[PDB]
């Protein structure tokens, strides 16, 4: 019922992100752990899912939580969150979790060297946070859709 919300990281300005920042309907939760700041830099990829030509990536740059190196959004009813991302280390596979306000994982994905466009169930209205549970994940694209998903 509500319209799709999207954000292509390539539309962001390049640079470090030291304070919480809105990108469309999504919010980047800046690092509070004292380690290397989140930053947007140049990286060329073309999505195998949408064909979108990416030129930047958002380097979350560390293990996160709801208040550290996360991406937050709000859904008004059940939805699907789509994120295209990759491990920042091409040798590694790293978990990105989507959690509710209680910190419970409602969906997860594993991100490796190649980009993965992950569809993550948003089971009910509320606030949700995406973050890595192990080191750096680089994000290219974000989407929240309320359209019915095929099985």
């Amino acid at each position: 019922l509500p319209p799709d919300s999207v954000y292509n990281i390539s539309d962001m300005s390049t640079g470090t992100i030291s304070q919480d920042t809105q990108i469309g309907d999504f919010s980047i939760i800046a690092a509070t752990d004292g380690n290397t700041a989140i930053a947007v830099d140049g990286n060329k990829k073309t999505s195998t899912t949408t064909g979108i030509k990416y030129t930047k990536r958002l380097k979350l740059n560390g293990t996160g939580n709801q208040t550290n190196r996360a991406i937050k959004f709000t859904a008004s009813e059940p939805a699907t969150f789509m994120i295209e991302a990759a491990s920042a280390n091409s040798s590694a596979v790293r978990t990105g979790v989507l959690v509710n306000s209680a910190g419970e994982t409602v969906a997860s994905g594993e991100f490796a060297s190649g980009l993965t466009y992950k569809k993550m169930t948003v089971p009910e209205a509320g606030d949700y946070w995406f973050y890595s549970t192990d080191s750096g994940i680089n994000v290219y694209y974000l989407k929240l859709t309320y359209e019915v998903q095929p099985p």
